[PDB]
């Protein structure tokens, strides 16, 4: 259909390295996606945590899926499989 595109949406947190790099490495490729936080409350920073199970890391929702972090991006990156997966929005 005439418009093959989908909801982007990325949580991070003020003072997060891996964030940062994996927010800039979806916008090199040109991928729109929307910020938001996650520290600033903590339910959505719990809600957040408690999907990976872990401290606290960037979560990256494409589509209606949820791709995961810094090492999800690197990892896709590296098969270029990522690119479908913005445009798509869903797993192959």
């Amino acid at each position: 259909g005439p418009g093959s595109m989908v909801d982007v949406i990325i949580y991070t947190r003020p003072g997060c390295p891996y964030c940062a790099r994996a927010k800039a490495l979806l916008a090199r490729k040109g991928a729109e996606f929307n910020e938001i936080d996650a520290s600033a409350t903590p339910e959505l920073r719990a809600e957040m945590q408690e999907r990976s199970g872990r401290n606290t890391f960037p979560q990256i929702f494409i589509g209606s899926v949820h791709v995961g972090g810094c090492d999800d991006l690197y990892a896709l990156e590296d098969e270029g499989k990522l690119d479908s997966l913005l445009k798509t929005g869903k797993l192959i």
